[PDB]
């Protein structure tokens, strides 16, 4: 398990956060933690100021899945931050990916063995994580496979998106604006 389409340095510096936040979340450099121990202390550090301890914990719970899993470990946390960039701006990355995909279909999948039940499908639009690349999202449309990566680095208001051209893009929105995975509006002007 390692983060993608990142140089050797990016990955260390990666590893390195993880470690300092699941140290500073559940006073342990390793081990397991209980679920809802993390979820709450992630929530407490990840969520917005505005934002609801509430709401922050029911995100982060659904995302951090396997529900029915008693505990956790620093890989879950590894692949959560490999998803959504630094915990500075998780919240806002999140909010752009989900808002995308409850609107073009509901294609997002966090659940494991997400790859498997993928392909039993067929012309049919699914996405997932690579568990052993949780930096990059993977697109099985009609058409074809497509990668894009989340560079965990990178702050929300910076080009946090890369593809396998080292192409760099704005933000989800801007990248599905340029490759598109209907409903107009009244408009009284």
């Amino acid at each position: 398990m390692c983060i993608g389409n990142s140089t050797p340095n990016e990955q260390e510096t990666f590893r390195a956060k993880v470690d300092e936040i699941w140290f500073r979340l559940t006073q342990k450099t390793d081990g397991t933690v209980m679920r809802d121990f993390l979820i709450e202390k992630a929530a407490e550090y990840f969520k917005q100021p505005e934002q609801p301890k509430q709401n922050a914990i029911e995100v982060i719970s659904a995302i951090m899945a396997p529900q029915e899993e008693q505990t956790k470990s620093k890989a879950d946390l590894y692949k959560f931050l490999a998803m959504f960039g630094p915990y500075e701006t998780i919240m806002l990355k999140i909010a752009s990916l989900l808002l995308i995909s409850n609107n073009k279909g509901h294609w997002l999948t966090f659940d494991p063995q997400a790859e498997k039940n993928a392909n039993n499908q067929r012309d049919s639009i699914s996405g997932w994580f690579d568990q052993n690349e949780p930096n990059c999202l993977i697109l099985k449309t009609p058409t074809g496979i497509r990668k894009i990566w989340n560079k965990p680095l990178i702050e929300a208001t910076g080009q946090y998106l890369m593809d396998e051209n080292g192409e760099k893009y704005d933000s989800w929105d801007k990248y599905f604006e340029m490759k598109p995975i209907l409903t107009a509006y009244p408009t009284f002007a």
